[PDB]
């Protein structure tokens, strides 16, 4: 991300988590309407300071406002980086995001999958940015109700973590705890309880010293 922006992102974020509303959000407007003068709408730039915009909107629940300008975001962006480019991927993901947060799971889906897609294709099958979005699919199945994907992409999610980071990684924990909840939503007791049972001795191992 260019330097200038990020800095304009940390203000105006730290604006967003004091709920200062009134601060951040002129701010990213005003930057966009500067950027698209310099550079005109269709550049790399104006994609970034719109996803800026739309986190803070997002942030106050205004789902389709930051829809609107992801969507905005994401015709820049597939024109100017590739309809390939890791950046689309994650412009998706958060439409998928947005959508849910509409009851929208349907058109959700759909972006959230090629997000997917676009993430194998570059970083390969085993990526854990994969395994994260793995996490996010099966998420966003779980709100339709289809419990054996979830429990398919959690396994998925949890290999590439396991294998690739520590078995003692944040992730590995958290994405343990969400397959081990979809096997007890599912009735598959003996796989909910053996993975419980890891979870548990595995915290108790942690806090305890050598």
């Amino acid at each position: 991300i260019p330097a200038r922006l990020r800095t304009l992102h940390n203000l105006v974020i730290q604006y967003a988590s004091q709920g200062r509303y009134e601060v951040a959000v002129p701010l990213c407007k005003q930057a966009l309407e500067d950027l698209e003068k310099t550079s005109g709408h269709d550049h790399p730039d104006v994609a970034t300071m719109l996803n800026i915009l739309a986190l803070v909107y997002r942030d106050q629940n205004k789902y389709k406002d930051a829809a609107n300008l992801l969507n905005d975001a994401l015709a820049i962006r597939e024109k100017t980086l590739g309809k390939d480019h890791p950046a689309v991927a994650a412009t998706l993901n958060n439409l998928a995001v947005l959508y849910g947060k509409r009851g929208k799971y349907k058109e959700a889906e759909p972006l959230c999958k090629r997000a997917l897609e676009i993430r194998e294709k570059v970083l390969g099958k085993d990526h854990p940015d994969v395994a994260k979005q793995l996490n996010n699919l099966a998420l966003l199945c779980q709100n339709q109700g289809k419990y054996e994907e979830v429990e398919y992409y959690y396994q998925r999610a949890l290999e590439i973590y396991q294998t690739k980071l520590g078995p003692d990684d944040p992730n590995v924990a958290k994405t343990k705890n969400n397959l081990a909840s979809c096997y007890l939503k599912q009735g598959k007791f003996k796989q909910a309880e053996t993975l419980y049972k890891e979870i548990l001795t595995r915290a108790h191992e942690r806090e305890f010293g050598s």
